[PDB]
């Protein structure tokens, strides 16, 4: 089965999933200097005051707080999208050391971890069907770099210890994302894809130019989690990122200047 490891690692995903090498995969490097302003492209609104969090939860290669996506609650509209994209789950990549853990990257600088806030298209009526359009997901990209503590995240980080290991899961109820949001929302944008397995290119990257930051006790906290289920060899769940793809055919739009 996948993973981030040298034998299943994303150097073999495409066999399993071979849209791994397609036109549309994620994550990328943004150059900034190729991004082009893009003055049609609209704020990002973060509608996130209804946020209904349900469960913290380890997959075995993250860890994922997911949200009550049966209603219109926590939605991401504007910039490049059309219509209303539900939250459903949020997690992070992250590194074993500072230098490196997140997917995206910018001017080939790797942050210390990436914030993923993973929404789907209402029009679709569920993640399922959304998964396999082009323009079923839109995924909030989010920079981590280490410094001061990001008191919107301390509550995530309170609760590791209770999902160590693959298959963990506890109650995260009443989570506000919003504290895990930098100031500013400029943002970069192109069409990419999942950057996990199945890879689906269905995802409107919204990466934001403002990394947060986070203290050096947060992201250790990150890295005492185990990709291993309890019982088997502890493999600490550090690195699952995936590397920068091919840009190919696609154009990074910035909403900024
Ligand atoms: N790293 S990432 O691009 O944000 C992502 N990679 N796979 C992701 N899968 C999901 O969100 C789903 C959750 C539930 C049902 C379908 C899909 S999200
Ligand atoms: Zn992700």
């Amino acid at each position: 089965h996948w993973g981030y490891g040298k034998h299943n690692g994303p150097e073999h995903w495409h066999k399993d999933f071979p849209i791994a090498k397609g036109e549309r995969q994620s994550p990328v490097d943004i150059d900034t200097h190729t991004a082009k302003y893009d003055p049609s492209l609209k704020p990002l609104s973060v509608s996130y005051d209804q946020a209904t969090s349900l469960r913290i939860l380890n997959n075995g290669h993250s860890f994922q707080v997911t949200f009550d996506d049966s209603q219109d609650k926590a939605v991401l509209k504007g910039g490049p999208l059309d219509g209303t994209y539900r939250l459903l789950q949020f997690h992070f990549h992250w590194g074993s050391l500072d230098g490196q853990g997140s997917e995206h990257t910018v001017d080939k600088k790797k942050y210390a971890a990436e914030l993923h806030l993973v929404h789907w298209n209402t029009k679709y009526g569920d993640v399922g069907k959304a998964v396999q359009q082009p323009d079923g997901l839109a995924v909030l990209g989010i920079f981590l770099k280490v410094g001061s503590a990001k008191p919107g995240l301390q509550k995530v980080v309170d609760v590791l210890d209770s999902i160590k290991t693959e298959g963990k899961s506890a109650d995260f109820t009443n989570f506000d994302p919003r504290g895990l949001l930098p100031e500013s929302l400029d943002y970069w944008t192109y069409p990419g894809s999942l950057t996990t397995p199945p890879l689906a290119e269905c995802v409107t990257w919204i990466v934001l130019k403002e990394p947060i930051s986070v203290s050096s006790e947060q992201v250790l906290k990150f890295r005492k989690l185990n990709f291993n289920g309890e019982g088997e060899p502890e493999e600490l769940m550090v690195d699952n990122w995936r590397p920068a793809q091919p840009l190919k055919n696609r154009q990074i739009k910035a909403s900024f200047k």
